[PDB]
C-alpha cells in the first residue's frame, strides 16, 4: 500500500536532535501515527491538498525540544516556514481551513459554524469513554462502558435524525465529520461494532465516511493499531513505531 | 447604580414560566448573575453594543424547560428571533463577534485568531483550580492550591512577556481578555491578590482591565459575590438571587 501521510516515518525520541527549519511553501505537522487527535489535522491537510511534512513524536519517550513546540508536549503541532506554532487539534484544523485555499471545510455562516462546534461538544465524552474502555481491567466495567457508548452514540444519532442528512454538516462531508471520524474508525478494532446497533443514521454515516477519498487514503491496519495499544498500555517506547 | 446587564432580573426556577418570544432585532442571553462563563458572553454583548435581553436561570432550582434551550442545562445560551439556539460560552462569544457589527474583538489574521484560542487553552486549568480552592477544608491544601495558582499565572505571564503587549491579543483589549477576565475579577474577593504579585505584567493587565469601560459597566459588589458563593456551595435555591 501507498504511505500518503507520515505512515513510514520513525518517531523521534529522547536524545534526538531538533529538526531543521520548515522549507518555504511547506507546513510541518508534529504527529504520532496512531493518535486520533493528530489524525484530525492529517485529515484536514489532505482534504484541502496542503503541501506538508510529518515529524512523528515518540509519546512514551518524548524529546525535551518537543516541549518548546508545545509546552503541553502533545501532538498535533503545526509549524510553518515563519516558525509560527499552532497546537490543539481543533485550533490546528480551523487555522488550516482559514489560512489555505481549496475546499472550505467549515461553513462561513456564523450560526452554521456554531452548530458544528456545538456538535463537537456533544461528541466530547466519546474520547474519554474510549480511554476508560481500553484500560478496563474487568469484564463487568467493560460491558457497562459498551452501554455508555450506546447512550453517547444515540445523542449523535438524534443530530442526524433532526438535520435529515447523511453527514453532520449536511449532504457533503465537512469539518465536523473529519473531527469525529478518528474515534469511529477504530470501533471495529475495539470490538464496539454492537454499539452502533440502535443508531441506523450513525451506521450509514460510518459507511459513507469509509468511502471518502481523504478518509480511505489514511486507513491503516487494525492489527498495527491493536499491537500499538498493547505496547502503549505497557508504557513502551516501541509503541509509536509498531509495524515499521 | 444603573443595571445594564441583567443585574436586577430575578432568576427563573421550577414553577416559573419560560420567557416570551425574542423581539426581532434583539437577542436573548440565558445567564446567571454570578456565573463567570455567562459573564464572558455578557461582556461581548456590551463591548459590541448589541441590543439584548438577559434572562437569569436559578441554577440550584433549574426549570426542566431550560433543557430544551441547552441539553447540557448550562448557561450561557443565546436565543434569537428566528428561534436559533447557541450554547458553550466560547461558542456564544465567537458567534457574536462574527454575526454583529460594532467593535471587532477577534483579529482578522488566522494565526492571531489561533493564538487567542491557544492562550484560552493555557488558562483552562484556572476555573477548575478556582472550584477546588472555594471547596478547601484544610490549611495544607489551601497553601498547595495557591502554589498551583502561582504556576498557572506564570504560564500567562510568559505570554505577556513574549508578546511585549499590555493585553493578551495586543496593545488593545480583545476577545481573549474578556474570556479570562471573569476569574481574575474575583481574586480580591477570594483573597488571592498575592498570587499575582510574582507576575508583574499579569498584575498590570488586571489594573488595565479594571479601567476598561465594558468591564466597569458589569462591576458588582464583592460582598454580593461572596454571599452568593456561601449559598451556592450549600446548594441553596436562593443563591442565584442574593442581593435582589
Ligand atoms: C495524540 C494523543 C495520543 O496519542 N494518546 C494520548 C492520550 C489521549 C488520551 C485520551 N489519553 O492519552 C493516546 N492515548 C491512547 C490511549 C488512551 C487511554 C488509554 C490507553 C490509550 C491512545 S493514543
Ligand atoms: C454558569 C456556571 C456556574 O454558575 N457555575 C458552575 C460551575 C462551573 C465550574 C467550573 N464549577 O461550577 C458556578 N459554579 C460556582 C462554584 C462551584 C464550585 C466551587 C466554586 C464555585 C460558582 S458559579
Amino acid at each position: 500500500s501507498n504511505a500518503m501521510s507520515g505512515e513510514s516515518a520513525r518517531s523521534l525520541g529522547k536524545g534526538s536532535a531538533p529538526p531543521g527549519p520548515v522549507p518555504e511553501g511547506s507546513i510541518r505537522i508534529y504527529s504520532m501515527r496512531f493518535c486520533p487527535f493528530a489524525e484530525r489535522t492529517r485529515l484536514v491537510l489532505k482534504a484541502k491538498g496542503i503541501r506538508h511534512e510529518v515529524i512523528n513524536i515518540n509519546l512514551k519517550n518524548k524529546p525535551e525540544w518537543f516541549f518548546k513546540k508545545n509546552p503541553f508536549g502533545l501532538v498535533p503541532v503545526l509549524e510553518n516556514s515563519q516558525g509560527q506554532l499552532i497546537y490543539e487539534s481543533a485550533i490546528t484544523c480551523e487555522y488550516l481551513d482559514e489560512a489555505y485555499p481549496g475546499k472550505k471545510l467549515l461553513p462561513d455562516d456564523p450560526y452554521e459554524k456554531a452548530c458544528q462546534k456545538m456538535i463537537l461538544e456533544l461528541f466530547s465524552k466519546v474520547p474519554s469513554l474510549v480511554g476508560s474502555f481500553i484500560r478496563s481491567q474487568n469484564k463487568e466495567d467493560y460491558a457497562g462502558l459498551k452501554e455508555e457508548f450506546r447512550k453517547e452514540f444515540t445523542k449523535l444519532e438524534e443530530v442526524l435524525t433532526n438535520k435529515k442528512t447523511t453527514f453532520f454538516g449536511g449532504n457533503s462531508i465537512s469539518m465536523i465529520d473529519y473531527l469525529i471520524w478518528p474515534w469511529f474508525e477504530r470501533l471495529e478494532a475495539m470490538k464496539l461494532n454492537e454499539c452502533v446497533d440502535h443508531t441506523p443514521k450513525l451506521k450509514l454515516w460510518m459507511a459513507a465516511m469509509k468511502e471518502d477519498p481523504t478518509v480511505s487514503a489514511l486507513l491503516t491496519s487494525e492489527k498495527d493499531w491493536q499491537g500499538f495499544l498493547e505496547l502503549y498500555l505497557q508504557n513502551s517506547p516501541e509503541a509509536c513505531d509498531y509495524g515499521l
